[PDB]
C-alpha cells in the first residue's frame, strides 16, 4: 500500500478490455478502428497471470472500473474506462464485484500488488455539454456539483484547464467542482471505500493538472495507499512540484528525451543524460516516479521504428532507471499501433508467445532488478547517476558502491559495429569479474579500472559482480 513499498516494484499495465478474453480466445476480432468492446476480463487477467508473473513483473495497474456511459458514441464505447457515469457501481462489461475480487486476490496470492486506475476530474455523457442530463450521474446527481460549461481553448492559462471541460459538442465531460466540500468530502469517502473493498495496493491517479493542487493531500490520505498521477506535461519544472501533493507523479519529463534518444539512430544521448540529472536534483524523490516509454495515449515504439536493437534498449532503460518501471500491454510483442485509437490494440491476438525477443529481454532485465533488490536494500534508494556518454552511448550506475548494476545503453541499432568499449566510472575494483547479464558473457575489469565492454548489434549491456550471483538463478 506504501509509497516505501511501492519503490521496488514493477508494473505491467493493461487495458481491461484488450489484454484477455474469458473464453480465453487469441483470434477474436478486435478492430481498433472500430472503438468497441472486444470483450477483455477481469477473468481473463486471472488465467494469464503466468505470463505477466514469467516476464518478472510484481503488480499490474488495470484501467477504471466504475460503470461507464452505457452508449455506443460517436466515438465508441466507454471500453478504456475513462467515462464513468455511477461510481457506486463497476462496469459490468468486465465482470462482478465477485471477479474484481478473486483478481485482487490470485495477485496477492502470487506476491503481486494491484493498482487501480481512477477518475476525479469528470464524468462522461453522450451529446453536448449543453444538454446533459445530470440526473444520470450517481451521485453527482445535479449540476450544482459541477464547474459551469465552458471548454479549454488555452491550456498555457492554468485556471480555465482545471475549470473547464474536457471533450466536447459530441462526447462532453461534465467537469466536477471538487472546490466544494461536497464534491471532495464524497471524493475522499468513495477512493478509501474502494481500496478498502477490492484490497489494492496502489492507485494510478488520472488527469491530475485538471484538479486544482489542493484537492490532492486529501486525496492521498483518504486513500490510504500509494497514488501516482497522470501530470500530461514535459517539463518537469511543472510537473515535479506535483511531488508535493501525491507521492509519485508519471515520469513525463523523462519521456520525451528518452523516445528521442533511442527512436533514431541519430537521438541525442545529451537530452537524456540531462534530463536524468534535472529529475534527479529538481524532483522530490525521483525514487517513485514511474519509467515508461509507452502508454495508450501516445504512438507506441515500433511506430516510430521497427528496429529491435532499439526496442530492446529503450525496455532496458525503463526497467533500470529510478522509480517503478512500467511496460505497457503489446510493448513486449512489439506492437506499433500510433495514436489513440490504434495504440490500444488487444494482446490476445499476439498469441501471447513468451518467446519474444523483448519477451526474453524483458524478463532477464527483471531478473536482474529483482535479485539486486534481494541483496542491495540501498538500490531502490541510490539515485540513477550517467557516469558516461558519448554520440551513441550513454552508461548508468545504481547500487550500494560494491553491489552496483552499470547498464549501457546504445543508439546504434541492429547494425552497429562490433568494438570495444573501454567504459572509465564504474568503480568496480581491479581484476573483478563481471557477468554480463543480458547476454551471460564474463567481463574482466582492467587493472586501472577500465572495464572492457565488448559491443556489436547495437545491443544494451548489463553488468553486475559475478561473485554477487551465487546461489542466483540469473545465468547458469
Ligand atoms: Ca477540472
Ligand atoms: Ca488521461
Amino acid at each position: 500500500a506504501t509509497p516505501a513499498d511501492w519503490r521496488s516494484q514493477s508494473i505491467y499495465f493493461l487495458l481491461t478490455d484488450r489484454f484477455a478474453r474469458t473464453d480465453g480466445s487469441t483470434t477474436a476480432t478486435c478492430n481498433t478502428a472500430d472503438q468497441k468492446y472486444c470483450g477483455g476480463t477481469w477473468q481473463g487477467i486471472i488465467d494469464k497471470l503466468d505470463y505477466i508473473q514469467g516476464m518478472g513483473f510484481t503488480a499490474i495497474w488495470i484501467t477504471p472500473v466504475t460503470a461507464q456511459l452505457p452508449q455506443t458514441t460517436a466515438y465508441g464505447d466507454a471500453y478504456h474506462g475513462y467515462w464513468q457515469q455511477d461510481i457506486y457501481s463497476l462496469n459490468e462489461n468486465y465482470g462482478t464485484a465477485d471477479d474484481l475480487k478473486a483478481l485482487s486476490s490470485a495477485l496477492h496470492e502470487r506476491g503481486m500488488y494491484l493498482m487501480v486506475d481512477v477518475v476525479a476530474n469528470h464524468m462522461g455523457y453522450d451529446g453536448a455539454g449543453s444538454s446533459v442530463d445530470y440526473s444520470v450521474f450517481k451521485p453527482f446527481s445535479s449540476q450544482d456539483y459541477f464547474h459551469p460549461f465552458c471548454f479549454i481553448q488555452n491550456y498555457e492559462d492554468q485556471t480555465q484547464v482545471e475549470d473547464c471541460w474536457l471533450g466536447d459538442n459530441t462526447v462532453s465531460l461534465p467537469d466536477l467542482d471538487t472546490t466544494k466540500d461536497v464534491v471532495k468530502n464524497e471524493w475522499y469517502d468513495w477512493v478509501g471505500s474502494l481500496v478498502s473493498n477490492y484490497s489494492i495496493d496502489g492507485l494510478r491517479i488520472d488527469t491530475v493538472k485538471h484538479v486544482q493542487k489542493d484537492f490532492w493531500p486529501g486525496y492521498n490520505k483518504a486513500a490510504g495507499v500509494y497514488c501516482i498521477g497522470e501530470v500530461l506535461d514535459g517539463d518537469p519544472a511543472y510537473t515535479c512540484p506535483y511531488q508535493n501533493v501525491m507521492d509519485g507523479v508519471l515520469n513525463y519529463p523523462i519521456y520525451y528525451p528518452l523516445l528521442n534518444a533511442f527512436k533514431s539512430t541519430s537521438g541525442s544521448m545529451d537530452d537524456l543524460y540531462n534530463m536524468i540529472n534535472t529529475v534527479k536534483s529538481d524532483c522530490p524523490d525521483s525514487t517513485l516516479l514511474g519509467t515508461f516509454v509507452e502508454n495508450h495515449d501516445n504512438p507506441r515504439f515500433a511506430s516510430y521504428t521497427n528496429d529491435i536493437a532499439l526496442a530492446k534498449n529503450v525496455a532496458a532503460f525503463i526497467i533500470l532507471n529510478d522509480g517503478i518501471p512500467i511496460i505497457y500491454a503489446g510493448q513486449e510483442q512489439h506492437y506499433a499501433g500510433g495514436n489513440d485509437p490504434a495504440n490500444r490494440e488487444a494482446t490476445w491476438l499476439s498469441g501471447y508467445p513468451t518467446d519474444s525477443e523483448l519477451y526474453k529481454l524483458i524478463a532477464s532485465a527483471n531478473a536482474i532488478r529483482n535479485y539486486a533488490i534481494s541483496k542491495d536494500t540501498g538500490f531502490v534508494t541510490y539515485k540513477n547517476w550517467p557516469i558516461y556518454k558519448d554520440d551513441t552511448t550513454i552508461a548508468m550506475r545504481k547500487g550500494t558502491d560494491g553491489s552496483q548494476i552499470v547498464t549501457i545503453l546504445s543508439n546504434k541499432g541492429a547494425s552497429g559495429d562490433s568494438y570495444t568499449l573501454s567504459l572509465s566510472g564504474a568503480g568496480y575494483t581491479a581484476g573483478q569479474q563481471l557477468t554480463e547479464v543480458i547476454g551471460c558473457t564474463t567481463v574482466t575489469v582492467g587493472s586501472d579500472g577500465n572495464v572492457p565492454v565488448p559491443m556489436a548489434g547495437g545491443l544494451p549491456r548489463v553488468l553486475y559482480p559475478t561473485e554477487k550471483l551465487a546461489g542466483s538463478k540469473i545465468c547458469s
